[PDB]
RNA sequence: GCUCGCGAUGCUGAGGGCUCUG
RNA sequence: CAGAGCCCCCAGCAUCGCGAGC
C-alpha cells in the first residue's frame, strides 16, 4: 500500500546501492545522466526489499560495431541494462532451486501446477528510472498542463524519432512490450511463467497521462494473448524530491551490477563491450551460457516448452511458442492502433552457437 | 536616404528614439538592455517617410525544459530575431487592412500583384538595425569595435570562415555544425542534450534568400527582403558581407521572385557604447500600433506570469488563420491544401520550401555545414 | 596560403558561493 | 520568491611561437 512511500523507498534504495558501488559517488564511473534499477519485495512488509540490479547509460552501439556472435550490447540505456541484470538474477534463482533440495526454500521460484517454475506468492519486481524513458513517455512540455507512435533511438544522439534495419526501439516501447510478453524474455519463458513489473517509479519528468499511454493504454486494443499473458498495468509514480535537468555532454559508458556481483561492470555504449574490448556478462552470448547451464539441469518433462539439443540462439528463442505468439499479438495491437510497425533486427545477428 | 551613411545614421537614431519613448526616456527598469534591434520602413526618398515598425532587446534563447509542444514559447530572444517576428505582426495587420474595405486599400503597404496574391507598393523598403554584429559568422572572428590600425581579416581562406554556427544552451561560443552528430530530438533535449539554435548570422543569410515574411505569409504575399542591415557597433565589412550573402553566392535554381538579396551593409558615424552591467534575462518587443512593450523571460519564452507572447508561433498561426478566412481562394499565391496543423500549413508554401531547400544545399556544397532544425514535434500543434 | 598536432597569451551562454537590495 | 555587485567554476575563436603534411 501507500504508492508514494514505495516509490520513495525504491528510489532511495537504488540510489543508496549506486553510492556503495562507486566509493560514495566519488569514483569516475558515478558520472551518469540516467540511473536505473530493480528492487524486489517479498510480502506486504516495509523494508524486506532487495536491490536486484543497478545500471546507468543513455547511448546505443554504432552499426560498425554490431556482433553477429552475441558479444556486443545493442542498447545501453539504463532501464534496458537493468532488465538484463534482472535476467542474471533470475538464472541464479533457478540454479538456487535446482542445485540442492535444502536451497529450494531460499529461491523465489517454486514448481507450477501448469509445468516448469513460477514466482512464490508476493515476490514482486519494481523498476526505478531517474527520468521518464525515451520515446512516447517523454513527448510533452513539463511546464504546461496523434500520440503513441512507436519511436527508434537515433544513431548518434540520446533521443528518438517516430517510425513510418540498424535501428533500436525506444525504452517507452520496450517497457510497453514488457507489460505484455513479461520482463523475462523468450529463453527464460521456456523454464518460467511470465513475470511483470508491479511498479515503474520515475525520478523526473513524471507525468501520469503520458506515462500510462506509453506503458500500456495505447495498446489496450490487444486481442487474444495465450494463457498467463496479460496487459500488465503496473503502479506508476514519481518521487517526492524530483531530479533537475543537467544540460551538458552525456558520458560514453554504461554501468551494470546484479545482487551477488562484487563490483560494477563498465561498458562503452558505442562498442557494446567493456573498456578492454571484452564481452559484457549481459551480452546475448553470456545469457545464452547461463540459459544452457540451466537447460542441462532441468529434465525434459519439466520444461514449459519442448527443446532438445539446443544449438543456435535463434532456434532456441523460436521454441518459446507462447512468448512468440504474445509478441505477434503485441506487434498487431500497435499496427491496428495506427502506431507503427516494430523494427526487428535482421535474425543473422541471433544466428550463433556456443560452439 | 539616398546617401548610404545618412540612411544608416537615421535608421539608428529612429530605433534608439522609439525605444526611448517606450521606456519613459530610458528611465524604466525594462530599458535595461545589452543588445537593441529594430525595423524601419521607408516609403520613399525623404526622412519624413521613415517609420519605425518594430523594436526589440535580448541576448538569450530558451532553456530545453521550457520548449512548448503547443507553440506558446519564444525559442530565440536575440534582439534581431525578435524584431523580425514583430515585423510579421505588422505584415498581418497590413494584409487585414487592405481586405477591410476599398478606402483602406490606399493606406495598406500591399497591392494585388500581376502574378496572384499581394506584393508591396513600389518604393516600400525595410531596414534592419542591430546595436551590435549578429552572432556567428559576422561576429565570432572579431567581436570588438574596429580599429583603423587593424587591417581587415588576415586569414579569409580558413575552413572556419563562412561556417554555419549554433548558439548552444549553457555554452558560450557559437559552435560549427558537425557531420558525426545529427538531428535534435524532443526527448533528447528534455533529459539534457543542449538545445542548438542557428546563429543570427545564419538566420539573416536565410532571410536574404527566402525573404523575411516566413513560410505562412508567403501563401498570401511575394517574398520581402531587407534593403539594408545597419550595425550600431562592431561593424566589420568583410565578415558581414561574407555572413549575409557572399558565402552562398553558389546558390542556384531558386523559385521565381526568390533571389540572393545583397542589402546595403553599414555601420554608423558614432558607434553605440558597450551597455554596462550583467545581460538581463528578459527580451522586449514592440510593433507599430501597440500601446506598450511586452516583456518576455527569454529563459522560459513566456512573460513573468507564464502567459504566451503576441510573438509565439501559436499567436502567429492565430493571425494567419484569421487572414486565411478573409482571403478568397483566387487571391491565394498557393492552392496547396494542408491540415490545420502548424507544421502542415507551412508545407502549403511549396515555393518557400523549395527556396529553403536550395539555401540548405548551397551551405552544404560550399562546405559550410547542414542547417540544424528544432525537433519535428515542436510544430505538431493546432489552434486550441 | 590551407590542414593537423603541441605550447603560450587572450576573446566570447550556463552552474555555484559571498555580500547588499526589493 | 526576485534582482544586482563581487568572487569561483564550467567549445568554439584570435594572436604569436614550435613541429609536420599539402
Ligand atoms: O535487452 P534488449 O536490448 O531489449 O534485447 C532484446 C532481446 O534480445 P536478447 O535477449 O537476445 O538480447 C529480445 O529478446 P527476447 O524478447 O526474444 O527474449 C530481442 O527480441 P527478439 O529476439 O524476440 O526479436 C531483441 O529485439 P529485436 O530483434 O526486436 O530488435 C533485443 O532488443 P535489441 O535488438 O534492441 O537489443
Ligand atoms: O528564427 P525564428 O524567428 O526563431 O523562427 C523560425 C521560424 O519559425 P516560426 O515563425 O514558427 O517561429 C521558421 O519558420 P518559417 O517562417 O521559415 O517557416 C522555422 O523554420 P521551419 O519552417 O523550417 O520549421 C524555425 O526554424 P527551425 O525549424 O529551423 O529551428 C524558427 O527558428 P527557431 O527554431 O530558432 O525559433
Ligand atoms: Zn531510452
Ligand atoms: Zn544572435
Amino acid at each position: 500500500h501507500l504508492p508514494q512511500v514505495l516509490a520513495d523507498a525504491v528510489s532511495r534504495l537504488v540510489l543508496g546501492k549506486f553510492g556503495d558501488l562507486t566509493d560514495n559517488f566519488s569514483s569516475p564511473h558515478a558520472r551518469r545522466k540516467v540511473l536505473a534499477g530493480v528492487v524486489m519485495t517479498t510480502g506486504t512488509d516495509v523494508k524486506d526489499a532487495k536491490v536486484i540490479s543497478v545500471s546507468t547509460g543513455t547511448k546505443c552501439i554504432n552499426g560498425e560495431y554490431m556482433s553477429d556472435r552475441g558479444l556486443a550490447l545493442n542498447d545501453c540505456h539504463a532501464e534496458i541494462i537493468s532488465r538484463r541484470s534482472l535476467l542474471r538474477f533470475l538464472y541464479t534463482q533457478l540454479e538456487l532451486y535446482l542445485n540442492n533440495k535444502d536451497d529450494q526454500k531460499r529461491s523465489i521460484f517454486q514448481k507450477s501446477e501448469r509445468g516448469g517454475f513460477r514466482l512464490k506468492e508476493n515476490v514482486q519486481f519494481h523498476l526505478y528510472i531517474s527520468t521518464s524513458p525515451c520515446g512516447d513517455a517523454r513527448i510533452f512540455s513539463p511546464h504546461e498542463p496523434a500520440r503513441g507512435q512507436l519511436r527508434t533511438k537515433i544513431e548518434s544522439g540520446e533521443g528518438t524519432i517516430p517510425v513510418r534495419r540498424l535501428l533500436t526501439m525506444s525504452c517507452s516501447d520496450k517497457i510497453a512490450r514488457w507489460n505484455v510478453v513479461g520482463i523475462q524474455g523468450s529463453l527464460l519463458s521456456i523454464f518460467v511463467e511470465p513475470i511483470y513489473f508491479s511498479s515503474i517509479i520515475l525520478g523526473s519528468l513524471y507525468h501520469g497521462d503520458h506515462l500510462s499511454r506509453a506503458m500500456y493504454q495505447r495498446i489496450s486494443n490487444i486481442e487474444d494473448l495465450p494463457p498467463l499473458y496479460t496487459l500488465n498495468k503496473p503502479l506508476l509514480s514519481g518521487i517526492s524530491n524530483a531530479e533537475a535537468r543537467q544540460p551538458g555532454k552525456a558520458p560514453n559508458f554504461s554501468v551494470n551490477w546484479t545482487v551477488g556481483d562484487s563490483a560494477i561492470e563498465v561498458i562503452n555504449a558505442t562498442t557494446g563491450k567493456d573498456e578492454l574490448g571484452r564481452a559484457s556478462r549481459l551480452c546475448k552470448h553470456a545469457l545464452y551460457c547461463r540459459w544452457m547451464r540451466v537447460h542441462g539441469k532441468v529434465p525434459s518433462h519439466l520444461l514449459r516448452s519442448k527443446i532438445t539439443k539446443p544449438n543456435v540462439y535463434h532456434e532456441s528463442k523460436l521454441a518459446a511458442k507462447e512468448y512468440q505468439a504474445a509478441k505477434a499479438r503485441l506487434f498487431t495491437a500497435f499496427i491496428k492502433a495506427g502506431l507503427g510497425a516494430w523494427v526487428e533486427k535482421p535474425t543473422e545477428q541471433d544466428q550463433f552457437s556456443l560452439t
